[PDB]
């Protein structure tokens, strides 16, 4: 039986092959819901993205329709703005605009865009069932503001957190006059939130930082292998993501998910800059001998991700 | 019967939108050649795209295979780097990967590689049964190159030039530090060559400048359009084009050779700027009351280009 899976995102090109990954294989992931955030996105385009992938796959292989919500975080900071247009092009893609999938988002947007992320989030995993795994390849915005609103009442029903972030004993990719690059996007967006999430001590959290996913290069040599199967609608969007170094970020999130048995596993404890100086953001170990915070993800399966994401591309 | 036509472009979004336009009607246009111009793209790039769509026609609608050439001319102002990846980009899509066409191009590429772009130009049109039109979708270099080299010999195989260039009425689009902002791309890339085509009394030029060009938007709206004709190859290559203001720039040339009622011709004496001053490459109106340079184009229908297109695009 499926996990029940709930994916945290920011709506740019890695944040849907990870959307993909989890919602092709129903019998591995019941997707629950997803969030969207205002970070490497204009959300409303995340958001829009987000319902048409949805309904394209309720269409071809009848996995059930999920709430969608736009979080009102706002950033520490921002994404450069040219890199938050991703999603703005997916949104104008022939593959996003199936005329069936395009006529039953516009009748489904009235009652998501009604959703706060955060609240959703909160409601979605205190309400389950079972407990959740939450998939974060955005920010961890909405993760601190449950853990700080609700406390155990949110935190006991998370099964796993497995985000994209940080990069612990390998340089970072914040490259600004006011940064030294120690730091990793999704963290230095917003850095007390990830310091709320990762040294939170009720929360089991499996980090993919720069360590592990730039180990795992997307190159055009593996991009030009969707042309094979281009019959298969979900090869036509994850092959024009990846054809838009390049490294599998934000999807080795979904195929840990998906198949844990992808990476090592090793316990580190951490120690979240936050300060505004040039190291803001950085993920850095902590000194002394501490309890860790996490299990970060090392040396990933080059081989089982390639093999994982042409199967699912293939789903439809 | 068809046109006799070479393309010859520089390898970006719109160059081959403007080659599909073409090649997809061979009712209208007789496609003999196609040169790529390390302009606005890098050059084994913009070659590998061509030669890949030219394969792919060739199989889905039997269209005949081409010689392909790469020009050795070298920018007297290059376009910006970041820019000139959109070949690099497209090469990799799943449209240009079905792999009965990477197989027959794999065949194809030891010969064409061995042109030379400049002479293939000279030779297509000077060998040819009928008079010539030329599309001109980058710089005028291989243009110029030819009337240089062959003079008579060359120009009085050519039916007509329809060129992508200039600003007469309107602003440029060239914008940096040492540029004022009269000037466009094509024309700046290489001034000199521009003014040796514009000028010459010895072929009959159209040109789609910014006046004409800015006109044409292409907007989400129509660019979402694609999706309902996803079935397409060529809908899934152009609605991607475009979903990567924008206007229809270099495939209003394709459109006009197809269409020649599609816009309004007012007669122009022209006088480009080849200084090296802030207004380098402008084509400003001459003064006095000298013979007019070319036809320059006003007022294109915005409804037959959408139509065009469109229709082009379900041919398969
Ligand atoms: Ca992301
Ligand atoms: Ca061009």
């Amino acid at each position: 039986m499926a996990k029940t899976v709930i994916l945290d995102h920011d709506g740019n090109k890695d944040d849907f092959v990870a959307m993909i990954l989890l919602l092709s294989n129903p019998k591995k992931v019941n997707l629950i819901g997803c969030i969207c955030t205002d970070a490497d996105c204009f959300v409303e385009n995340g958001f829009d993205v987000t319902g048409k992938i949805m309904c394209a796959m309720h269409r071809l292989i009848k996995t059930p329709l999920f709430p969608i919500g736009k979080s009102t975080a706002t950033a520490v900071n921002a994404f450069p703005t040219e890199w938050r247009f991703s999603a703005k092009n997916l949104d104008d893609m022939p593959f996003l605009n199936i005329v069936e999938d395009v006529a039953l988002w516009e009748k489904l947007k009235p009652e998501n865009e009604a959703h706060n992320g955060q609240q959703l989030l909160a409601d979605l995993v205190m309400k389950s069932k079972e407990k959740v795994t939450v998939c974060v390849t955005g920010p961890l915005s909405n993760m601190a503001w449950c853990i700080e609103k609700y406390g155990e009442a949110f935190t006991s029903k998370v099964e796993e957190c497995v985000i994209m972030g940080g990069a612990v004993d390998v340089g970072g990719n914040v490259f600004l006059p006011t940064t030294d690059g120690s730091a990793e996007w999704n963290i230095y967006w917003d850095p007390p939130a990830a310091k709320k999430v990762l040294c939170c001590p009720n929360i089991r959290c499996v980090l993919f930082s720069l360590d592990a996913t730039n180990t795992v290069p997307v190159r055009s040599v593996d991009v030009k292998g969707f042309g094979a199967q281009n019959q298969y609608l979900l090869s036509q969007m994850v092959g024009t993501m990846w054809a838009m170094a390049y490294y599998a970020w934000d999807a080795l999130t979904a195929a840990y998910i998906l198949e844990p048995t992808i990476a090592t596993l090793e316990p580190v404890a951490l120690d979240v800059d936050v300060s505004k100086g040039k190291s803001e953001g950085r993920t850095p170990r902590a000194s002394g001998e501490g309890k860790p915070c996490v299990h970060v993800a090392r040396n990933p399966s080059k081989q089982m991700f390639h093999d994982l994401v042409f199967a699912s591309t293939r789903v439809c």
